[PDB]
């Protein structure tokens, strides 16, 4: 029988917050970051937060964002409704929202996503690959973390095994970044593809965007400002649904460059910033890395400093597919 009512695409407001909620069960295992950012995506000037209705009722989602100096559309938070899946719902909230970017953006050339799934053969053929990270996903009480570093680290260091190495200090508004972002070296042989990613979302390097990632609060490290190697980017923690009882908080943590030995200090650097304001919290810390690196630092995060892994190796793959007419 076909449904009574037919599909409405509408723009998202805050009355729907609780409808969204709704449809958004178990996404990403608990690691959603929807809940926490829905109400800043209404906020945001180049980004259409669609929702699909059917009979008034909210029954999937779908963001797009203008990027890239006008030029990529980023697609994000893609959901159908669990009651919902498998009848071609996302589908058509996809070609709406294309024929919407189309309409209101003509300068968008591309559109652009990251994901995690296994790639199989249909992906390989509608996007590019630009580039991809593996995936380590760690779990800690911020509290218990904090009380024991100290003691793991002197164990460390008097073991032989792993001092801290030097890191040099990135300011975004001392102009840091930008020296580091828009050099082309940087560019080529530090970041993936040439990609900024932060917290899945990608950015091409360039001042426009630089000023869009300088207002969300972003910590950055850097082995040396004058010969840079590995620059790591940390996203300010948020709360997930994760657990159920509020405790849970996840922090991203995205690695560009090729030395494990400066990726493993750089981690550790973040993890003394960020653990301190998550006290009395449960973490999901998620580090984002060259995949060849991967091995390594999960060996020094359940080794080194006790952490547990969550799961086993999982990537992160850049999508690129182009606008056509
Ligand atoms: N395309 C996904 C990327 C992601 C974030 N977290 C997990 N996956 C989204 O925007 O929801
Ligand atoms: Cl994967």
């Amino acid at each position: 029988e076909a449904e009574a009512e037919p599909l409405d695409f509408v723009v998202a407001t805050e009355r729907e917050f609780e409808e969204v909620l709704a449809i958004s069960g178990g996404i990403y295992g608990g690691l959603d970051y929807l809940p926490s950012r829905y109400h800043s995506w209404l906020r945001d000037p180049d980004r259409t937060v669609v929702l699909a209705k059917r009979n008034g009722g909210v029954i999937a989602l779908e963001s797009v964002n203008v990027i890239d100096a006008g030029e990529t559309v980023l697609v994000e938070g893609l959901r159908v409704a669990p009651w919902e899946r498998g009848k071609g719902v996302a589908g058509l909230l996809q070609r709406f929202c294309s024929q919407l970017v189309k309409r209101q953006h003509p300068g968008v050339k591309v559109a652009r996503l990251t994901r995690d799934d296994q790639l199989g053969p249909r992906e390989l053929k509608k996007y590019r690959l630009i580039t991809k990270q593996g995936i380590l996903l760690v779990r800690f009480n911020a509290s218990a973390l904090l009380a024991g570093l100290g003691a793991r680290l002197a164990a460390l260091r008097t073991s032989g095994t792993f001092s801290p190495l030097p890191t040099e200090a990135v300011s975004e508004a001392g102009g840091d970044v930008a020296r580091l972002l828009l050099s082309p070296s940087v560019q080529r042989d530090v970041l993936p593809g040439g990609t900024i990613i932060q917290d899945w979302q990608p950015y091409r390097p360039s001042e426009s965007n630089l000023r869009l990632l300088a207002a969300k609060g972003l910590e950055w490290r850097v082995d040396s400002r004058a010969r840079p190697r590995v620059l790591t980017l940390c996203t300010r923690p948020f709360p997930i649904p994760h657990g159920g009882d509020g405790t849970w908080r996840y922090l991203n943590i995205d690695a560009f460059g090729s030395d494990g030995a400066q990726v493993q200090s750089q981690l550790l650097w973040h993890l003394q910033r960020q653990a301190p304001r998550l006290v009395g919290l449960n973490v999901m810390c998620q580090l984002f890395l060259e995949p060849q690196l991967w091995s390594q630092l999960a060996d020094f995060c359940q080794v080194g400093l006790g952490l547990e892994l969550v799961k086993g190796y999982t990537e992160q793959y850049l999508l690129e597919a182009d606008i056509h007419h």
